[PDB]
C-alpha cells in the first residue's frame, strides 16, 4: 500500500494499472476513491501520484463513466465523491466542456441533503469548477452553484466551510465584472463575514481573500467595505509565519495554479491597504514554494513583477517586506 519518501515509480504504475482495470468493468466497486484519497496523502510525492492516477481515471474513460453514472440514483454519490477529488485542470476541462450540467446539479442535491460527507462533496466539487473561466462561472451561477455555497455557509463543519471559502475565493477571480455584481446582489459579503471570523486560518485566510479580491472591483468597494473583514487583515499578516503557513495549507500541493495567481496579480494595485497586504503575503508565500519547486519564472510571465516591485516601494511597510521578501525568493 502506501509507505514513505522514497523514488518508487513502480507504485505510480501498480496502482494506475489497478484504477484503469477496475474501471474497463463497462456495460460498488468505488475502492478508487479510497485509493486517491491516500494516492494525495502520501508525504512529499502525494502530488504526482494523484495527478498521475487521475490522469489514468480519464484516460481509462473513467471520467466519462463517472459523468454519465452521475445522472443515476444508486451509483450518484459513490461516484461524485471520486469526482471530487480527481477535478485536476485537464479533467477540469473535460467536465466542463463534456458535462457541466450533470456535475453541477449533483453538487446541488448532494449540498441539498443532510448527510455531511454529501455536502463535503459537492461543495468541494463547486470550488473546483469556480476555477475555469468567466463563461464557466457565468453558467455554474445560472445552474445554481452559487446558491448552494452560499446556503453552505450557515453550515458547521469544518471541510465544508473551507471549501465555501475556496469556492468564493476562486470565484471573486475568475468571475469578472458581472459576476461579481451577481455576488454583491446575493450578500455575499454578508456571508462571508462568519467565516472571515473563524478560529480556523484556512477559512478566514480565503474569505479574507474573497473580500480582498472584491474590493478591488471599484464600483463594488463601498459594499464589500461595509462587511467589516478587512479590518482583520492586518493582525493576520503580522502575527502570521509566510512559510509556516504555506505548510500548513497549499505546500502538499505546489501552490496555486498560474492563472489563479494571475487573477490576484491586480490585487496587488488596489485603492485599500488591507488588500494590498494580503495579496502581498500570499505573494510572498507563493514565491517561496515556486523556488522550492524550481518555477518561479510564472511571476514573469504573468507580469506579477511590476506590482510587486511597485508594492516593494510604496511606503506601506507591511507589503512592502512581504512584495520584497517575494521578489527576493524570485530573483
Ligand atoms: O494538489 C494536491 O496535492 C492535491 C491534494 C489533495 C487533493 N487534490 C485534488 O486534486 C484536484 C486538483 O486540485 P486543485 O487544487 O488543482 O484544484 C482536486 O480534485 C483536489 O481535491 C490535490
Amino acid at each position: 500500500a502506501g509507505s514513505g519518501q522514497q523514488e518508487i515509480e513502480q507504485t505510480i504504475n501498480k496502482y494506475s494499472n489497478m484504477l484503469t482495470s477496475i474501471v474497463s468493468s463497462l456495460q460498488y466497486l468505488e475502492k478508487i476513491n479510497e485509493v486517491i484519497r491516500r494516492a494525495w496523502a502520501v508525504p512529499t510525492h502525494g502530488h504526482e501520484l494523484g495527478y498521475s492516477l487521475c490522469n489514468s481515471l480519464r484516460q481509462s474513460g473513467g471520467l466519462d463513466l463517472l459523468m454519465k453514472n452521475c445522472v443515476k440514483p444508486d451509483l450518484q454519490f459513490s461516484s461524485a465523491q471520486l469526482l471530487e477529488q480527481c477535478l485536476t485542470t485537464e479533467n477540469r476541462k473535460h467536465v466542463v466542456d463534456n458535462g457541466l450540467d450533470k456535475v453541477v446539479n449533483v453538487a446541488c442535491v448532494c449540498t441539498k441533503n443532510s448527510n455531511m460527507e454529501h455536502s463535503r462533496v459537492g461543495t468541494g466539487i463547486l470550488e473546483h469548477l469556480f476555477k475555469h473561466s468567466e463563461g464557466t462561472c457565468s453558467d455554474v451561477i445560472r445552474l445554481g452553484g452559487l446558491d448552494a455555497v452560499l446556503f453552505e455557509c450557515r453550515t458547521s463543519d469544518l471541510e465544508t466551510l473551507r471549501h465555501c471559502a475556496s469556492a468564493l475565493a476562486n470565484l471573486s477571480l475568475y468571475g469578472g465584472a458581472e459576476n461579481q455584481e451577481e455576488m454583491i446582489l446575493r450578500k455575499v459579503p454578508m456571508w462571508l463575514f462568519p467565516l472571515a471570523f473563524h478560529n480556523d486560518d484556512n477559512i478566514k485566510y480565503y474569505a479574507c481573500l474573497a473580500i480582498a479580491v472584491l474590493v478591488a472591483n471599484k464600483e463594488i468597494e463601498a459594499e464589500v467595505l461595509k462587511s467589516g473583514c478587512l479590518d482583520l487583515v492586518e493582525p493576520f499578516v503580522t502575527s502570521h509565519d509566510p512559510s509556516a503557513f504555506a505548510r500548513s495549507n497549499l505546500a502538499h500541493a505546489h501552490g496555486q495554479s498560474k492563472h489563479w495567481l494571475k487573477r490576484l496579480v491586480p490585487v496587488l494595485s488596489s485603492n485599500r491597504e488591507e488588500a494590498r497586504n494580503l495579496a502581498a503575503f500570499h505573494f510572498c508565500m507563493e514565491a517561496g514554494i515556486k523556488r522550492e519547486q524550481g518555477n518561479t519564472d510564472i511571476f514573469r510571465e504573468i507580469n506579477a513583477i511590476e506590482a510587486l516591485k511597485n508594492v516593494a516601494s510604496c511606503p506601506n511597510a507591511i507589503a512592502s517586506k512581504f512584495a520584497a521578501q517575494a521578489l527576493r525568493l524570485i530573483g
